[PDB]
């Protein structure tokens, strides 16, 4: 963004122009997400029916 | 139902899971409904016309 300067004669020797001043934004990575499960050979074997569903 | 984790690196080695819980749903038997009607042949012969209306 620039801005300007307000002169009679327009000469601008006795002051200061515009700078370029860049900046940015910055992209991070969050956390993960997990959920986990765990269950015996047993339960599997006797209990675990559809387990797809 | 399930819940979850957040983890920065993904490390979920000391941390409770999910357990697995089952429910269900029941239903059951009513009463019977029941109409009964009788007549006599006799009735049948000389009086019960149109029976099925």
């Amino acid at each position: 963004q620039f801005s300007s300067l307000r002169t009679p004669t327009g000469d601008i020797s006795g002051q200061n122009k515009n700078n370029l001043i860049s900046g940015k934004a910055t992209g991070r990575v969050g956390n993960y997400i997990t959920v986990a499960v765990e269950y015996q050979q047993l339960e599997e074997a006797i209990k675990l029916n559809q387990l797809e569903e």
